[PDB]
């Protein structure tokens, strides 16, 4: 199987500068090289270039909607492209509002796909709920069908087609939800696992269920949108919104791990890493690394070890 | 439902200066304000004043028994008072020996109450076991009936009436128990969950059981005495006795959380926060915050999120 | 029952200087004294002296094989000696390659013994796999029968007799396995619990199983080889190879704890503590302490508490 890496150095999703430097550090950590050492065929598509929409007017509170509309449109296309050739897309953020792109494009080639959203936040606000224009906190809105038209068309997103329903998505790691978002997720009966659930059930059962719940009947393709703020701030401190009492580096790898074992990975998102937001170098480095290790996890590497088949090490 | 906050800035329970500054910081963190933002009616009773008993003689080893007898007597009264009006009492320590007060008063209005003691220590020593006069390490002795008279009457506590039996209390978080205490807890067949049990069962099951065990038959009122030393020292470092390998910030919120969901909260204790014992500002701040968040937890706030009913955020 | 402590201040197993200072600090922390306070009879055999083999030639890549062959031979003997008298041997490292000794000697008196290897690493490389001469990363090779002769006889180890099979050993804590090692452990169908398994099952079940798996039929004696690098680097930072996302101080004590409860402890290994590798004093101190506490755990001390029988503390 093949693997194509895509950098989406973008940041117009939220107000903190750095996230675009994201994929830069991830590579500078040897993400590619390592990925190669695995049983997967890897290719680097380099980092997209995002033309800046002059005079981007703040559609209501929602900010820079046009810049975020073309960047996401351009991406989705690139994704659908590789998705076509049969390769697995590994998007590198860049803030999380690049999910709109990454997922839509993916959907094209596989509209039967299910999404697993490991994030501290739900990002399911619509332009009608947000308390900030930060689109990086709305992606699920532009993708959910049950929320189509539920808000004024947004400048630059016209190109998006709600590709998934509240029954094909699952949240893992939620711990800082806005009133509005809570309403919508309860109303649209979405399946999640907030820290309290993980706390209760145990990352073990969480996956166990999230799987049968999404792959009980027909086994579909999986799109893993991993928000690095989703692990606890001790483990991935360099982010836009640290939020305490989150997923642990272990549970983080327990998830990427069970997903790899299902053999249904098709698209991955390593978003929100902000190489500029580290209180000390080490912190940025911790972040980047646990981020990298999460990826390679998705593609093989088991904490128990890996031995290349057929060869007799004895 | 209503909520009345009471500060018990006291410290004669143990030898370290600061605990009295406790409720000061908790408020200075916005404990009140936040509490208001919830669905509960909150009122601040201000902080009690504790007249100092001149020439407080150390009844045997037990120290400052008289100062600790009037402070606790005065408190219990104030508690029973609000307990009468039907409001939920939220005592802010101040060391943990203020439990004698807080609980006794509460008992008055509801003598059917059950107590959940989240603490690293059991504090069940009698004046006959302690290796220190530190009363903050004996509270359960003055409240347990099965231990009534089992020790020489103490100067200043004469006013206390053993209000609960070893079958209405449950410990969660024990990890540093004195020989004597261990004897007594085993002898009086008390129900606990030491770190090893939590370790084994999982905070999930722990509550699950502690509940049925205390509310299997008749559903009574709950008194949550939370000792901030009870979470691990990483999470609530600013305390009298850090003790490693304790409850985690998550499990800490998983507990306050399931208790809120039972709808049986009647009295709460946020004890031992010592704003002076932080190796660095941050530490004191971590402490205070996780302390505050534990409270608001008890009163509503879920890590999944909260949306005010009736309103359509869409 | 009796307890004899043995120091194996050795370091030729790996390239980092300090590990030999190991048992020195462990004692200097009061390991002995504390052990005495327990219900066990303790005796200090002092620290062995390890004659240095002049001109130790690096058998292929494998380094200092002769120094490591006599130190391990001398040890095994001392162990078998006390094992004979019926006492429980508590070896203090010194690097982990002293397992070859400690276990072999033990095997002598009880060849039916089972081994529980709490380590981050498997150390099951043969002189034919290692990428370093570091013998401290091969011990299981010289002890496994299914690996006997599978590699060129090594200078100084000729005296060792493969004493256990891949069905009497169990790994707990694995998280940094070399290709070769992974091959061998899979091939020889060994029973392990990598961090991912612990992650999934929960230290609770892990033991539960490892026990029945090793003591389902016939209850044998247990040899606990505990590698301090096995807990996460936050908790036991002063080591040769920190490796993130490992066993926690709690799970660490949950293990030593359930092993004590089986009453089948016969030999213990507190290896790899390097009092020189601490980024700050505190770190070395954390290490040593959690190391000490792990031991006393093995011999009684429960986090719930301990009361000397027959005595009425009331
Ligand atoms: N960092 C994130 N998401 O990844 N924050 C989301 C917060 C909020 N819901 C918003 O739209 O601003
Ligand atoms: N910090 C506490 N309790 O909250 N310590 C209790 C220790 C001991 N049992 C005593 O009475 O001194
Ligand atoms: N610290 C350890 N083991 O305890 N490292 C083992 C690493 C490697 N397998 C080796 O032989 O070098
Ligand atoms: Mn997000
Ligand atoms: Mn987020
Ligand atoms: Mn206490
Ligand atoms: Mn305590
Ligand atoms: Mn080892
Ligand atoms: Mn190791």
């Amino acid at each position: 199987k093949p693997i194509e890496i895509i950098g989406a150095p973008f940041s117009k999703g939220q107000p903190r500068g750095g996230v675009e430097k994201g994929p830069a550090a991830l590579r500078k950590a040897g993400l590619v090289e390592k990925l190669k050492e695995t049983e997967y065929n890897v290719r680097d598509h380099g980092d997209l270039a995002f033309v800046d929409v002059p005079n981007d007017s703040p559609f209501q509170i929602v900010k820079n909607p046009r810049s975020v509309g073309k960047a996401n449109e351009q991406l989705a296309a690139v994704v659908a492209e590789t998705q076509k050739n049969g390769t697995i897309s590994v998007v590198l953020g860049g803030d999380h509002s690049m999910a709109i792109g990454s997922i839509s494009g993916h959907a094209r080639v596989h509209p039967d796909l299910c999404v697993i959203w490991v994030d501290a936040h739900t990002d399911i606000n619509t332009p009608l709920t947000t308390s900030s224009g930060n689109l990086h906190g709305q992606p699920v809105a532009f993708l959910l069908k049950e929320l189509k038209g539920k808000f004024p068309d947004v400048p630059g997103f016209s190109w998006v087609t709600p590709c998934i329903s509240a029954k094909d998505i699952v949240y893992i790691g939620l711990r800082d939800v806005d009133p509005g978002e809570h309403y919508i997720i309860k109303t649209l009966g979405i399946k999640y696992f907030s820290m309290t659930e993980v706390d209760k059930l145990g990352i073990g059962k969480v996956m166990e269920e999230t799987f049968s719940y999404l792959l009980g009947r027909k086994k579909r393709p999986i799109h893993l949108s991993f928000d690095v703020d989703g692990l606890d701030p001790v483990f991935t401190p360099a982010t836009g919104t640290p939020v305490v009492g989150g997923l642990s580096y272990r549970e983080g790898l327990y998830i990427t791990e069970e997903i790899y074992k299902t053999g249904l990975l098709s698209g991955l998102d390593i978003m929100e890493v902000n190489p500029t937001l580290g209180k000390t170098p080490e912190e940025v480095t911790r972040t980047v690394n646990t981020a990298v290790a999460l990826t390679l996890s998705c593609f093989g590497t088991k904490r128990e070890g890996n031995h290349k088949p057929e060869t007799d090490y004895l």
